[PDB]
């Protein structure tokens, strides 16, 4: 039932700064907070968010993650002059103190708890806290790397204590390793920590052996710590997405967290003087979007780093846009991750194979920098149009509508006379397809839609052909059914995904046909193919429209909502779904996911059939030379 997105911010946290010269700490300025909040106001994003006030974290709350000794020492810094503050700062690595930093540290922490309470009390769907000082380097008895208290560690400990969550996922996409977080949950299997980070074979700060891929956690927590070290600078959108499709998401959906907290440091973005990576701000729209179907959307984004004020503003907007549900921007130029990234990726996957299903088949062997300003993102006036069979009034979610103009009806006749003849109620189906498609493609007024149809072949043809004419340069087709369709994948403008019951050997590289064995194992197998095959091809293909098609036959579709939601990362969310036959369940589920609603978790799934994982790896072997984003190992050289 929850709706809205929280934005927790307060200008008080910009009221401490570095007071002596120190080239390591110069980069961390109050303007990081000012610039990010002002960027959100300029784009009308703050105004769309529920402003939740900051509060101070209590002493009891700080002691969840820090020791009395260290809190006591920090509590004396407001009484210190600058000489004493310099001496106290020098006891720690890469941190400076200020008469107001204890105050703001308590606010940055309390802000995070406010966000956790709003989300877990269902007052909002998700949210973001813009805070200073950052947290993820902070440790039980020490400040480190601009961090005083560990805001994100707080949030998970607090969520554990006050809501009795058994499973919390923390995603740390800052460019630095959140070693404070890793230390805090090393032995705790109830918190899964994922972190990518510039490493460079341990030559990059904080220079820690245990920032490497081999630190998987300790004791009962083995396998719930996941480090992906970047060993070269300049990592791109393709590296980040390869990290998500082939490491993070396969683990996250199996973990099935009850809450997601994000250490959202944007020094991993292009232009940052410290990360020196190359991912565009747009990538964060997708990082956010790909995590949103977890935990019924309960996602708390907490700011960490980000030092290029321009890069910083644009990545914060891209994140809030996606929290608010705005359509995701198209990512072009995707391909293989670079070789160093594939090394890191395959090493993490191999070492994690002891602990996670999706990787288990790897163990047995029988199996001034400037860039283009991001485009405006804007919620469609009506997000989803729906065309149920004639005479079915239905309870539509808040942003939906039902169904034909003279222009349109003229066109259906032209198509009728040239290519078909037919005289039926299909003539209504095809008029609906066209008028829905025209609202999707022509206007930013409507985003996606679902039409119930009866005749499959004619419906598919008119939908596909009318789309290529608008023109939609490329169309991704996702078809759950058997047989072949009036779809030609020979010119490179169409890619066909087919989920079917009979195993049919496909030849060329513009078709991905998945035939999974029947039974209780089918749900886990579908999610593996979705995350590790379908999504990487689709993102590289970068279609302008997605056309979904479901045969009346298949029943076993507890997964359709997850794909509908993930697949809206492509084509700015422009997806038309054709449902063959009526099924109030499937139609209400499709419309709900299309409309941006919360998706219900999958929970525990029976791990997939070896015959299923083998068939999928046969598809990856067959397609990954054309679609490099499918690769999760370094390629063999001649
Ligand atoms: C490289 N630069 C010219 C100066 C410099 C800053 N630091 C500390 C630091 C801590 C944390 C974060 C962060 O954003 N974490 O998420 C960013 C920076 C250093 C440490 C060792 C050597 C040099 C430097
Ligand atoms: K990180
Ligand atoms: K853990
Ligand atoms: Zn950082």
């Amino acid at each position: 039932a929850a709706s809205g997105s929280a934005l927790i911010f307060d200008e008080e946290m910009s009221r401490y700064k570095l007071l002596w010269t120190d080239p390591e700490c110069e980069i961390e300025v109050p303007e990081r907070l000012t610039v990010s909040y002002e960027a959100l106001r300029t784009h009308g994003l703050a105004q769309r968010c529920k402003a939740v006030p900051v509060r101070q974290a209590t002493e009891q709350e700080i002691l969840l993650a820090h020791s009395e000794e260290y809190l006591e020492a920090v509590k004396q810094t407001p009484g210190m002059n600058v000489e004493e503050l310099m001496a106290f700062s020098k006891k720690y690595n890469a941190v400076y103190f200020h008469q107001n930093i204890y105050h703001c540290a308590k606010l940055a922490a309390g802000a995070t708890l406010q966000l956790v309470d709003s989300v877990m009390k269902r007052e909002v769907r998700n949210g973001m806290a813009l805070v200073r000082p950052p947290g993820h380097h902070s440790q039980r008895s020490a400040a480190n790397g601009f961090c005083v208290f560990n805001n994100v560690a707080f949030a998970a400990l607090y969520a554990k204590k006050n809501y009795n969550l058994n499973r919390i996922l923390i995603v740390d996409w800052d460019v630095h390793h959140g070693q404070g977080i890793q230390y805090c949950f090393e032995e705790d299997p109830s918190v899964l920590y994922f972190s990518w980070h510039r490493y460079e074979h341990q030559s990059f700060w904080p220079n820690l052996p245990e920032s490497d891929y081999s630190s998987v956690g300790k004791g009962k927590g083995s396998g719930f710590n996941i480090n992906l070290p970047w060993n070269k600078v300049g990592m791109t959108n393709s590296d980040y997405l390869a990290a998500f499709f082939h490491v993070l998401l396969p683990v996250a959906y199996e973990f099935d967290p009850e809450l997601v907290i994000v250490s959202a440091g944007f020094d991993s973005a292009i232009g940052d003087p410290e990360g020196e990576m190359c991912a565009l701000p747009e990538i964060f729209a997708h990082l956010t979007h790909l995590l949103m179907p977890l935990a019924a959307g309960k996602m708390c984004v907490v700011l960490e780093g980000g030092y290029n004020l321009t890069s910083l503003g644009q990545s914060v907007c891209q994140t809030v846009h996606s929290l608010l549900g705005d359509p995701t921007p198209r990512i072009s130029g995707l391909g293989t991750a670079c070789d160093s990234a594939l090394e890191s990726i395959q090493n993490v996957r191999n070492v994690q194979s002891s602990y996670w299903s999706s990787f288990k088949h790897l163990a047995q062997s029988e199996t001034d920098i400037v860039w283009p300003e991001p485009l405006k993102r804007m919620p469609a006036s009506v997000r989803t149009v729906v065309v149920p069979p004639p005479g079915v009034e239905l309870t539509l979610p808040k942003n939906c509508q039902h169904s034909i103009s003279e222009s349109t009806a003229k066109e259906v006749q032209r198509i009728r006379d040239k290519h078909f003849l037919t005289d039926q109620n299909i003539l209504r189906s095809l008029g609906n397809i066209i008028s829905v498609l025209d609202r999707m493609m022509r206007s930013d007024e409507v985003c996606n839609g679902c039409v119930v149809v009866s005749d499959l072949s004619v419906s598919v043809q008119c939908a596909l052909q009318h789309a290529l004419t608008e023109p939609a340069e490329r169309v991704l087709v996702v078809y759950v059914g058997d047989g072949e369709l009036p779809v030609k994948t020979n010119d490179g403008k169409v890619f066909l995904v087919q989920i079917c019951t009979k195993e049919t050997e496909d030849k060329c590289v513009n078709r991905l046909t998945l035939c999974l064995r029947e039974g209780e194992s089918l749900t886990a197998g579908f999610m593996q193919a979705l995350l590790g095959l379908i999504l990487p091809v689709a993102y590289e293909f970068n279609p302008a429209l997605v056309l979904g098609i479901v045969e009346e036959t298949a029943r076993l579709m507890r997964v359709w909502g997850h794909m509908t939601c993930l697949i809206q990362g492509l084509a700015r969310g422009r997806m038309l779904t054709l449902l063959q036959g009526y099924d109030k369940d499937l139609l209400e589920l499709t419309v709900s996911a299309l409309s941006g609603a919360s998706i219900s978790p999958l929970g525990p799934l029976r791990a997939p059939k070896p015959e299923d994982v083998e068939m999928m790896e046969k598809q990856r072997q067959r397609l990954q030379e054309r679609w490099g984003l499918l690769r999760c190992t370094v390629s063999e050289s001649w």
